[PDB]
């Protein structure tokens, strides 16, 4: 599914994403906005290194999910790389917390740092009545 903008916004909300561990539900839409276009069936391999992101989050294999494909690959979300490929975002979204308890947190993602950290992401939630 590829969600509209403000539908997102406010799915996201209701899961519990605004302020998650002081991660405003602006720089979330950022994040899905980049790393997908907000389309929860998207993924990407990396030829490099054999694993692959999945979902509206990219959410990569080698450390979050299991596609039972990556070579040493672990399963911090417990949960199968299919199930971030669901209309529903429920899953990708408990895995999306799960990745922002680790010391990094929203940083873990290189495309929050280069197109949404320290920049205004106000016009994502625009509108929305988040």
């Amino acid at each position: 599914k590829v969600f509209e903008r403000c539908e997102l916004a406010r799915t996201l909300k209701r899961l519990g994403m605004d302020g998650y561990r002081g991660i405003s539900l602006a720089n979330w839409m950022c994040l899905a906005k980049w790393e997908s276009g907000y389309n929860t069936r998207a993924t990407n391999y990396n030829a490099g290194d054999r694993s692959t992101d999945y979902g509206i989050f990219q959410i990569n294999s080698r450390y979050w999910c299991n596609d039972g494909k990556t070579p040493g690959a672990v399963n911090a979300c417990h949960l199968s790389c299919s199930a971030l490929l669901q209309d529903n975002i429920a899953d990708a979204v408990a895995c999306a917390k799960r990745v922002v308890r680790d010391p990094q947190a929203i940083r873990a993602w290189v495309a929050w740092r280069n197109r949404c950290q320290n920049r205004d992401v106000r016009q994502y939630v625009q509108g929305c009545g988040v």
